């Protein structure tokens, strides 16, 4: 399978002050090279576009889609899909980004949403996803509020009576550190839970399949502990597989 | 007619980082200076008060602001009217400013609010006016959440069926490119609409007499081609006369 | 009488700009040194925790805490407790802070909150208390919006028919300058009230005793004419001495 994965690297820029004075550093985090490591181990072929391409070069078109057997959004805000470069700064006129996406979904292709602090609703809420079009094509409902389920002990989640490919090779959980609260939406599954919430969840929209998981996969949510697990490199290409074109 | 236009520029502060450094570089953005000049141009006489006069000299009585047959609030938060310098940093008393605005509509006086990211309820719901005394004040409900719409793509507005003088010259709008979400309330007038949802509306409080136009006048939802717009200035124009005193 | 008291100074940054060039000065506020000195000269036994040790060495069992009749909360958000040093940048795994002072309560122990922007709900509702653990715990029931209600004008509380040994030596309240906006909960005694919303609210969190004031023992809510109050000092000692373990 092919797939858009879509993510990136938080860039730091750090403000240090004493008394009067100040200086900066700054540096970046590394997303999910771990992930796109597991990825391209099992069989899938993975197209990375960073936050940076979408907002300069983002594909206007359903065809410039369709060869891909599913997107991935990883902690991405919508701001970032809907505010581009050239609609923000220039004024230009360009497709919503996001109605691409669902329209891509609406013909089969596969959507996965992986939380963090700029999925879903988001931290401070500017995720913000809940007003966009896309809200209309997760297997989830989503609050007002920020989201976030900060779990500094750790949680572990429980998988569900439900049996499916994904969950049935484990059991036992590692530890997460946090999640997106959701609400599962009628006709949608819920796979496990976490803190009694929601984590992982599949619905269809039209002919393509959708899929939440509502924690992170990488730092600070994802625990070390959740990185390093044997069943963690499966999980991710089943999940993927499960929703493939 | 006599009119105080409340607006201004946005100030810039940008962040130049690479590797360790930064550096940085500022400017203005430029306000509703082409709105202003479109409403000298017409009958309007214009007091133009920059946020920055707001936050050290605005008015402290009702009697001063009863020389203006209307107020415009332009892409303005509350907390600039209500965390002037005196207030926030010196914690000096003085009259709520959106007081004094409400009495002062009530008394007669006419309000346009134009929205933009600091209007109604705002990006990341800063603007905030719904947990202020304007909220009984104007035409509309406003969302708890980040208001924005935004349309990429743009969008056109249509004329509703009420008949009114300010929609009477023209039947088709040009794109915009965003709006913040609002619900007419129930006794007031909705002359047009954008991607469904209310654009322009009229509505009264007391004696005065209430407008609420939900995109922007200026950049980025104000595009190109609704600002070079053959209607643009009398529209404007039109819709200050409708609310005069 | 000892207690726990945790808050901070504010750390001011200012980026002062003009043209392309900028330049920064950086000073600190001030905490509630005031009302330190007023809890000792109490004699009130009071450890001070700034936000800092709450963010690096915070006490992680529950023996830690319980050599304290009560804990203030003054001015400091949620975030600042669930994420401290270690779990948000070391990746460490350390128990839930909020737990910890909701079993402290729980086991007789005595809390009370200060309000503020970064209290309740707080300012653009980052304080964010409503999605945690001491939600449960408090008297009042939160806002899902950003809290505060601004009075530039001052506004005077009035007490409530409930007698009270708070409430006592005084009937008529200096001007309070703002509060966070909040709803008294069902087995709860509210003594005081502000603009007609709850100012003083009483409770329990099963063996322990809860204080909520909805305003700000400090600047800017925290007026001239509240600190120089002659029923002051009492006042908080007061509250104190109520929610004694």
């Amino acid at each position: 399978m092919k797939i858009l994965f879509i993510g990136e690297s938080w860039h730091i820029h750090m403000i240090h002050s004493k008394g009067f004075d100040s200086f900066t550093s700054s540096k970046y985090e590394e997303g999910a090279d771990y992930l796109l490591s597991c990825l391209r181990q099992g069989n899938i072929d993975v197209d990375y576009m960073p936050a940076h391409i979408v907002q300069t070069r983002f594909p206007q078109t359903a065809e410039a889609l369709a060869c891909y057997d599913a997107i991935v959004i990883s902690d991405i805000g919508s701001n970032t899909f809907l505010l581009q470069n050239r609609t923000f700064y220039n004024m230009d006129i360009i497709p919503d980004a996001l109605q691409l996406i669902a329209d891509y979904v609406a013909e089969g292709g596969g959507l996965l949403m992986i939380g963090g602090y700029l999925s879903f609703t988001g931290i401070e809420a500017k995720a913000n996803y809940k007003n966009t079009v896309l809200a209309e094509v997760l297997p989830v409902d989503m609050l007002d509020v920020d989201d976030r389920v900060e779990l500094p002990q750790g949680c572990k989640a429980v998988n569900t009576a439900v049996e499916h490919v994904i969950t049935q090779p484990f059991s036992e959980w590692p530890p997460l550190l946090g999640y997106n609260k959701l609400i599962a939406k009628e006709n949608s599954q819920v796979l496990a839970e976490i803190n009694g919430d929601p984590l992982l969840v599949m619905g269809t929209y039209h002919k393509g399949k959708v899929c939440c998981f509502a924690s992170d996969c990488s730092p600070h949510w994802g625990s070390p502990q959740f990185l390093q697990w044997e069943h963690y490199a499966t999980f991710w290409c089943n999940v993927l597989h499960t929703i493939k074109k």
